[PDB]
């Protein structure tokens, strides 16, 4: 599916460009930058905020940059993750 | 029962919840109780006022987030359209 | 719009239950029993929980009652506000 | 331009993260900028590390909420069909 994986694809992108700027600008770890960029992006939220005006910035176009593809990306993957059981209990 | 899809998401459902409640208990030192609070809050995106503090726990939570959303909120959806709705329609008929 | 009638109702019923239930077990003022109901069930989220497990235990099955139901109310509440704008934009 | 209520839905979420950065800035004193972050973060559901202190930003929060998502959500699935997607198709066209 090309679907799936474009919406793959994108949306790695967008964790590493939020990653990356997040360990760079924000002097977060690596592991930390990904977990800010993740828990944004889904709407879980975090306990912690940037302390710079440029990452206070950069956050709120990350926001609606990546809100819309990440969950289309949770969307396809939820149908590719549960088919499998679906079609174990139909077919 | 008559809806196999939503059965099939009720049971992905729990046994994610279980999961979490096994894996936050045991990784990151939580109560239970506390761990599956942590992981429902977390699965519905509402967020809890707490964090993981081991790298473990944020690699784990960061997959358990992308493959658990989509899960809790389509048994969310199939528990709305197929009992919720239902329900208040019964209940607001004339008898 | 009896649908929009009713989803309000219901709403503010949820509400004044979450309102009630942790003003009393979770021992917060009204206001704030009512600030942590209405960021649990629209998923902005909380940055307290409850102390007790009786708390949590309600706030897991509290989430899964009210969630469909405050986002079906928050969806006709967005199309009665914005639509005056939309038909003066219009019409 | 084109489409209609995608313009009304823009200018709306922008008047309403206006009036979010005045409140917050007034009331719970924040920079402006860290006003304007608390406003978006909320009505997206991210949510922030901080809240409202006072009973006035608390209510006014609830209000902000219910309000809010409705129209910024329905900004963002806009943005989405109407500018990203477009834009990521183009953008996949061999030339
Ligand atoms: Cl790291
Ligand atoms: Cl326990
Ligand atoms: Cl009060
Ligand atoms: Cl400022
Ligand atoms: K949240
Ligand atoms: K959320
Ligand atoms: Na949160
Ligand atoms: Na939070
Ligand atoms: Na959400
Ligand atoms: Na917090």
């Amino acid at each position: 599916d090309k679907e799936f994986q474009v919406l793959f694809v994108l949306t790695i992108l967008t964790l590493i460009s939020g990653t990356i700027f997040y360990s760079t600008v924000e002097g977060l770890r690596p592991i930390d930058a990904l977990y800010f960029s993740v828990v944004t992006l889904t709407t879980v939220g975090s306990d912690i905020s940037p302390q710079t005006d440029f990452g206070k910035i950069f956050t709120i176009l990350y926001i609606f940059i990546g809100i819309g593809l990440v969950f289309g990306f949770i969307h396809k993957l939820a149908v590719n993750v549960q088919l499998p059981s679906i079609l174990s209990n139909l077919v």
